[PDB]
């Protein structure tokens, strides 16, 4: 249990180049020094009382004893005047920029393929009865192009992915997770727009009553916007489940053509088996 | 089958920094730049005709095959005007420069264990009818120091040889398990070089007339007996891989009862805490 997350020196290791910041502090590329030789291991750092800490080490432990492929896990933990954690590096990013860079080589089955894999980790921490409360596409990173897993879940303003009775009565469950899903594929199928745009933080919960909802992107055939339609109605139960958004996600991945609609889409596919054997030796190693 | 073996452009990759030669050419660490992408991942590069390039391909194939913990296994091959193939990069190094370099630090634990890592990889490669032919310290690479990997099989090192290798280019699983013997009294002397001093034009009459390499002092005649058994004449009388795990494992459960190193009972295995650090970063593989 307490085995799996890492009490760690300030002395073993080394913030070197700031990457973001984001739900709690400020996260740096850094880099582990093991005691006794050197080689440089490459790494996350999230730079945040005594007993305060006893509050953050419970949840510590909770956040470092998940195994998913599809979610992170926490690895090392320094208490020092400001917290600091550490998880191992994904050198791709996260999808939320991937996607915004990439949004002109982007085809329609890597697309399907990032909603099955954030469903699978969405139905996992619902599994382990583990509310995310903030997922969202600068929270699912990219271990590969191939392989995506989902971060800082947990962690109890994100006002135009939260679900209605999140808005208006805090109220957090799997179906509200479900709606924030709803608007994190609409971040991907949109290649990184930010939804609402513009509409004050204070007035989206008058509008989602009203009725409205974010737009059909454009790539997307009405059998993928009426999933993201039904992740949003207001009563949480009607919602889809994650593992059902994985069975229908995968079966749109079977035959992606056919759902999204991706200008140039024949002239880029998945990788051969070659370049994802290749990519898994040398970056991805783990289960699936 | 060949979906194993990535084929490479030489615009995909760089070779960044001489890491060492050796075997058939020159190591490098080098750098893999995916198509349309734009992230720098480390590789190792080994730089060496047409038609001896399908001699090369037809050997690459089986070294693109391989599927153990403990064997390293062959990435990519980039044939252009130098033939340069690609694998994973070990950032700890070969496991003799290791042994050389940690001496102050190596425990018992450690050593016994990477005998029995080295077995279940040569017994792997056995599994497969893959001869080594080039068993050795330095080409057992480091992944980190709980997980070594065999390489460069499949391909003169005298003073490794079996000595029905010497006298007469045989070379048999049976004679694997020799240059195994070898390469543990390299680890076990913590990485001398073996019959040092001597010319290698020699080392065959040594072996005829019935000397070995000398017992380690830190190694219990339990250990001495083992690498003695490797080094029998009789190539069928020498032990199997199978056996050598078995043994070795059996040995790594009570360690300090089979090697006698000063300072011994204040170095031991990382705790699982600091076994998984270290395999999320470094070793996310089966074991
Ligand atoms: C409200 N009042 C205020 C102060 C007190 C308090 C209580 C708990 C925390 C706490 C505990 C644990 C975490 C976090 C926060 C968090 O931000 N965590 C991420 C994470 O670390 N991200 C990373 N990026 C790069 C390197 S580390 C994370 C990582 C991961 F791998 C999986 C899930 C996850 O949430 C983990 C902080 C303060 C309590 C009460
Ligand atoms: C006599 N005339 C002369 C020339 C012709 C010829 C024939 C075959 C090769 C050949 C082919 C393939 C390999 C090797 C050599 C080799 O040296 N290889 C190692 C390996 O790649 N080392 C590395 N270090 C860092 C990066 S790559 C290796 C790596 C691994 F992961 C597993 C096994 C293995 O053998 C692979 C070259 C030339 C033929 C006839
Ligand atoms: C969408 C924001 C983002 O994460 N961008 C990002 C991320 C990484 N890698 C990485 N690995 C582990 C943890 C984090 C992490 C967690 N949180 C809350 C972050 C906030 C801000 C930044 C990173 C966070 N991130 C990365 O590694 C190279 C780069 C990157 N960016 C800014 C894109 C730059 N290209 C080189 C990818
Ligand atoms: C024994 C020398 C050595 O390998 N040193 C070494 C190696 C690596 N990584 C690496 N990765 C894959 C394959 C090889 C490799 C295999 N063979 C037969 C080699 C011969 C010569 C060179 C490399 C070979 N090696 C490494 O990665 C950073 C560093 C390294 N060095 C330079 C050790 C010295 N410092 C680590 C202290």
């Amino acid at each position: 249990n307490q085995a799996l997350l890492r009490i760690l020196k300030e002395t073993e290791f080394k913030k070197i180049k700031v990457l973001g910041s984001g739900a709690f502090g400020t996260v740096y590329k850094g880099l582990w020094i093991p005691e006794g030789e050197k080689v440089k291991i490459p790494v996350a750092i999230k730079e945040l009382s005594p007993k305060a800490n006893k509050e953050i080490l419970d949840e510590a432990y909770v956040m470092a004893s998940v195994d998913n492929p599809h979610v992170c896990r926490l690895l090392g933990i320094c208490l020092t005047s400001t917290v600091q954690l550490i998880m191992q590096l994904m050198p791709f990013g996260c999808l939320l920029d991937y996607v915004r860079e990439h949004k002109d080589n982007i085809g329609s089955q890597y697309l399907l393929n990032w909603c099955v894999q954030i469903a699978k980790g969405m139905n996992y921490l619902e599994d382990r009865r583990l509310v995310h409360r903030d997922l969202a596409a600068r929270n699912v990173l990219v271990k590969t192009p191939q392989h995506v897993k989902i971060t800082d879940f947990g962690l109890a303003v994100p006002i135009k992915w939260m679900a209605l009775e999140s808005i208006l009565h805090r109220i957090y469950t799997h179906q509200s997770d479900v709606w924030s899903y709803g608007v994190t594929v609409w971040e991907l199928m949109t290649f990184g727009s930010k939804p609402y745009d513009g509409i004050p933080a204070s007035e989206i919960s008058s509008i989602l009553e009203k009725g409205e909802r974010l737009p059909q992107p454009p790539i997307c055939t009405i059998d993928v916007y009426m999933i993201m339609r039904k992740c949003w109605m207001i009563d949480a139960d009607s919602r889809p489940k994650f593992r059902e958004l994985i069975i229908e996600f995968s079966k749109m991945a079977r035959d992606p053509q056919r759902y999204l609609v991706i200008q140039g889409d024949e002239r880029m596919h998945l990788p051969s088996p070659t370049d994802s054997n290749f990519y898994r030796a040398l970056m991805d190693e783990e289960d699936m």
